[PDB]
C-alpha cells in the first residue's frame, strides 16, 4: 500500500522521509516506537522554561558538516540565531589542587599535544586510551616532570567524554580523531528535528508503532508491522533504529527488537562484534541565577590522581612492570572526570549541562528522579567549581528558597538523561571497545531493506549529521530507482 | 695530489656527523674541508655581554619524538646527569601594540580559530586534485572569506596576524611563503638546546683531529673518469679521492649552476652537476631566518612564559574590508593600498629568563626583515631604536617599565648588548635554510653527482628536512653508504 517505509522518527529517519517528499515520491510512513520524533534529538524545558537538549546539542566539524552549513545558510537568509559557537579555553580542576588549565609550570595542555603525537605515531594491535597514555607517560617519563605525570593522564581523559566510555573501555586506536574545525552549540536542535519533521506530509508520521518485525516477500514486497497488529507493506524499507537496538535482532522478545525475515545477512551479525555503543550521559544543574564568575564556558573535574602514581610510573622497567605495579573502593564524583558546560557565558542561561560516560552514566541515570540523592552526589564538585569561579558554596533550592542566597547558587533544579535506561536508544551512539558496520550498514540487507543512522556511516559516524546524511543517502537512491 | 679515501666538504653537523660515522665504520685517510675558521656552521654558539652564550644557529632540537640527533642526547643526559637541552615550550603570549596581550583571549579567543584555520589548510590539501599551491597570506583570506559568518570583529583582525607566528618557522613572509607548505606536524615537543656547540664538538670530537681542515675553501670538485675525484682548496692544495660528501647550503651549491667561478663559496663542477640536480634549484628555494639577541643587566620583567610573540600591526579598516569583499579577486584588490617597522611583521622573542635564568631575549625575524637588519647589524644606535617599541610594550605587558639604554655603560629594564645573526652575508650560508616558495632536489641529492660524488645536509634529505637532526641524518646516511662500498 506504500512505496518506503521509514523505522524511527530520528533525524536519519526525519531525513529520508524530508528527502523522498522532496523528490515527489508519495505514499511513504515513519513508523516511531515513542510519542514524539527526534530519536536521540530531544530538547526539555526545565526552570522558567530554560531549554536544554539532553540528548545531541553540538554541530560538529563545522567546516565541512553539511546541516550545519545548511542551518547557516537559513541564518544568514533569516536573521534567526540557530546556534552559537562556544569553544572556548578549558577549565581543568581537581579537587586538591584546584585550576591545573593554562599552568605556566604544568604547561598540561602543551604535553597533552604531545601525547596526542604520540597516539597518531604509536599505530599510522590496539590497547585501552588507558594502556596508551600510561605506554606514553613510560616512554616519556624522562621528559615530564611529577607533576605532568601526575595530572596528565587525568586531563587527557577529557576525551571520555567525547565517547562516553571510561579510558579503560575505549578504544584507544580509536580515541583520537580530529575534528574538522570548530563546533556549534545548536540553540535548539528541536528546531533542526522540527523543520525536518514539517518538511513533508504530516501524515506519513505514525507515533507509538513500536515495530517487531520486518519480513522480506521476494515477490518485490515489504512486510513491516508494529506490535499493535497494524501492518503494512512497501516498495522499499529504511531501518535507522540504534544500532544497540538493530542488534538484538541476533539474540535468543526484548523491547525495540525487530525480527528480521529472513535473518540479518552474517556480515552484518558479525559487525556487532566488531563495533559497540557508548553511553554518554547527561545532567543539567539549573541555578536560580549566575553568581559565578564567566571566565569560560567548558569546565572539566579531574578525576583525583595519586603522587604515588608517580613513583610507581618512575619505577617501572616496562609495561609489563607497570603494568603489575598498577594492579597494587567507592565511587563518588570524583572518581572520575567531569565535563561542565558554563551554559551562562555561551546562552545567557545560569545552567551547568554535565556530560558523564559508562560506567557513571548508567548509574546516575538509574537515580534520576532522586533529586536529594543526585545533589548530594554532586554537590563536592560542584562546591569545587563554584570556588574556583570565585562563587560560593552550593545551596539547595529545589524544594519550596532561602533568603541566605543572594550571593550564593541557588541550585534549583537538576535534570537528567535516560539513554541508558531507555529501551529505544539503549546508549548514546556508536563506540569503539579495544569500523565495518558502517559498510554493512551502507549496503544493506537487500535492495530494498536498507539502513541508515549514525551507525550506517563512515563521514559524521555517530553524529547527528552523519545520521541526517545516512538518512538521505539511502533515501535519494531508492528516489531514483522508484522514480522510474 | 695527496691520496683519500672520503673527502668531506663542510664542517657543519652534516658533514660532522659523515666524518665521524665513517670513523666509527673504521675508515680510514678522510678529510673534512671546511671554510670558516670553525666547525658546526649553521650550529653556533656566539658569546656576549658578561659569557652569557646563545645559540645564534638552531637552538631548538624538534621532533623530540623521533628526532635521532635529539634521543642520541637524552641517552647520554640519562647517564650522567649532565643538562644538554631544556623543553621550554610554554604557553605563547601574544601582544598587538594596541590591545597588549591577545593570547588565552575569552573573547577573542585566538588561538581556537588558529586551530580551525589550520585544519582548513589540511582539509584545503589533503584532498590532493591538481590542487595549486598559492602563499600563506593567500591562503588565510581564503580561510577569512569562507568563515566570515562564523568570526567577530576583533578575530578575523587579529587572527591574520597571530597566526603569522608561522613566518618564524619558515624565515619567511606569508606572502612569500607557499601555503601548501605552512603547516607540518612537529612531532613531539622541543628541547632548547642549551649549547648546540656540545652537540658539535661532542660530534667533532668523535674522530681524527687531523682529519679536519679549517679555513680551506674548496673551490672545485673535478671528476676523473678515470675512478677518482680531484677536490682544490683555495689555499692551493689538491687532494684527490675516492669518495667526495658535498655538504655545502644549497644556497652556495646553487652558486655552480651558473657562470662566474670567483663567487666565494662557489664549488666548480667538472663534470658540471647534472641537469636533474641543476633544474631542482628551480623547484625550491632558501630562507632567512634570523636572530638578535637582547641582553640586559637583570630580569625585571614577568616570567609568566618563554614564548612571547609581537604581532604586527592591523586594521579596523581591514576588517571592513573581508566584510564587503564578495570574492578573492575583490579582496585583493580593496586590499591594494608605509616604511618598515618593528610592528610591520609578526616577532618570536624566547624569554631565556625563565627557561634558563639569563635576563636576555632571543628574538627571531623573518625574511625580508632579516636581510635589512643584518646589513645594519653594526648600528647598535639604531638598532636599538628599531626594536625600541616592540621591546618597551612587551616589558609593558610584561609588568615593567620603558627599556634603558644600557650598551655602553632595579625595577627598569636596562639593555647591555644586542647580537645579531649574519647569514645572509655570510658567503658560507647565504640564507637560513631550504624553505618553500608558492621533493625534487631531496630526490637529486641523495641520489648524487655520481658513484663518488655526493650530497648531505639539511637540503638532502625528507625526514627533518631544514632540520639540524635531519642534516646530522644527511651525514650518517652517506657516510653508511661509502663505508658498505669500501667495506667490499
Ligand atoms: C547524551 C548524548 C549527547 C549527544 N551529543 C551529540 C552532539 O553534540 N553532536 C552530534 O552530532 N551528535 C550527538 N549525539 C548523537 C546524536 O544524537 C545521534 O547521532 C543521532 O541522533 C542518531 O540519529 P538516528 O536518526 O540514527 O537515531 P535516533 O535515536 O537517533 O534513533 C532512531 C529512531 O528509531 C526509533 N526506534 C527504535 N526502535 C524502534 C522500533 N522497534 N520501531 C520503531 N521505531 C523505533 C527510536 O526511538 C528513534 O526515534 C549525542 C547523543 C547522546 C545520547
Ligand atoms: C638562524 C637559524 C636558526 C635555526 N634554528 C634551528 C632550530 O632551532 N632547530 C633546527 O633543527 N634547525 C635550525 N636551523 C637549521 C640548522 O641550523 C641547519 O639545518 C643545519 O645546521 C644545517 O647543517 P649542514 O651541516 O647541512 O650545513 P652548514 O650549513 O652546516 O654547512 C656545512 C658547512 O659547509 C661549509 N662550507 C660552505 N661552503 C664551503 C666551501 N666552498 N668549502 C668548504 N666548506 C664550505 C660552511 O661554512 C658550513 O660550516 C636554523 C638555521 C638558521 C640559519
Amino acid at each position: 500500500k506504500k512505496k518506503v517505509i521509514i523505522i524511527g522518527a530520528g533525524i536519519a529517519g526525519l531525513k529520508a522521509a524530508s528527502t523522498l517528499h522532496q523528490n515527489g515520491i508519495q505514499d511513504c510512513l515513519v513508523l516511531e516506537a515513542r510519542d514524539r520524533v527526534g530519536g536521540r534529538l530531544q530538547t526539555v524545558t526545565g526552570y522558567q522554561g530554560r531549554k536544554y537538549d539532553i540528548g545531541a546539542s553540538w554541530h560538529h566539524d563545522t567546516l565541512t558538516n553539511p546541516l550545519f552549513l545548511e542551518e547557516a545558510q537559513l541564518s544568514l537568509n533569516d536573521g534567526r540565531t540557530r546556534f552559537v559557537f562556544d569553544d572556548d579555553n578549558f577549565i581543568y580542576i581537581d579537587e586538591e589542587r584546584g585550576r591545573v588549565d593554562h599552568d605556566k609550570e604544568l604547561l598540561l595542555e602543551i604535553v597533552d599535544n604531545e601525547m596526542s603525537k604520540f597516539a597518531e605515531l604509536e599505530f599510522h594491535s590496539d590497547c585501552s586510551f588507558f594502556q596508551l597514555v600510561m605506554k606514553y607517560l613510560l616512554q616519556r617519563r624522562q621528559f615530564l616532570t611529577n607533576d605532568q605525570i601526575r595530572y596528565l593522564p587525568q586531563l587527557c581523559r577529557y576525551l571520555e567524554l567525547w565517547h562516553g566510555l571510561d579510558w579503560k573501555l575505549l578504544s584507544a586506536k580509536d580515541t583520537y580523531f580530529g575534528h574538522q574545525g570548530r563546533n556549534a552549540f545548536a540553540l535548539n536542535y528541536d528546531s533542526v528535528v522540527q523543520r525536518i519533521a514539517q518538511s513533508f506530509p504530516q501524515n506519513w508520521l505514525k507515533l507509538s508503532c513500536e515495530v517487531k518485525s520486518i519480513t522480506r516477500e521476494p515477490s518485490k514486497n515489504v512486510t513491516v508491522n508494529c506490535e499493535d497488529g497494524t501492518v503494512y507493506n512497501a516498495d522499499y524499507v529504511i531501518i535507522t533504529v540504534p544500532q544497540s537496538v538493530l542488534n538484538l535482532s541476533v539474540q535468543p522478545n526484548l523491547r525495540g527488537r525487530i525480527e528480521f525475515q529472513p535473518p540479518l545477512k552474517p556480515v552484518i551479525q558479525d559487525a556487532f562484534d566488531k563495533i559497540h555503543f557508548g553511553a554518554l550521559g547527561k545532567v543539567i544543574f539549573e541555578f536560580e541565577e549566575c553568581c559565578w564568575s564567566n571566565e569560560s564556558s567548558k569546565i572539566v573535574t579531574l578525576a583525583n590522581s595519586t603522587n604515588e602514581f608517580v613513583e610507581i610510573v618512575r619505577n617501572a622497567e616496562n609495561l609489563d612492570e607497570l603494568d603489575s605495579m598498577l594492579e597494587r573502593t567507592s565511587v563518588t564524583c570524583w572518581s572520575q572526570p567531569l565535563f561542565f558546560v558554563n551554559l551562562s557565558k555561551s546562552t545567557g542561561v545560569a545552567s551547568f549541562m554535565m556530560l558523564m560516560q559508562a560506567p557513571l552514566t548508567n548509574h546516575i541515570e538509574s537515580i534520576r528522579e532522586d533529586k536529594e540523592r543526585l545533589f548530594s552526589f554532586f554537590q563536592p564538585v560542584l562546591n569545587k567549581i563554584m570556588k574556583c569561579l570565585d562563587s560560593e558554596d552550593v545551596i539547595d533550592g529545589m524544594r519550596p528558597e532561602n533568603i541566605a542566597n543572594a550571593n550564593k547558587p541557588v541550585l534549583r533544579n537538576i535534570i537528567v538523561s535516560n539513554w541508558t535506561r531507555d529501551p529505544y536508544s539503549r546508549g548514546a551512539y556508536s563506540a569503539c571497545f579495544p569500523v565495518d558496520m558502517v559498510v554493512a550498514m551502507s549496503n544493506g540487507q537487500d535492495s530494498r531493506i536498507r539502513f541508515a543512522g549514525e551507525h550506517t556511516i563512515m563521514d559524521g559516524a555517530g553524529c547527528a549529521y552523519g545520521a541526517w546524511e545516512s538518512g538521505r543517502r539511502e533515501a535519494t537512491r531508492i528516489s531514483d530507482l522508484l522514480k522510474l
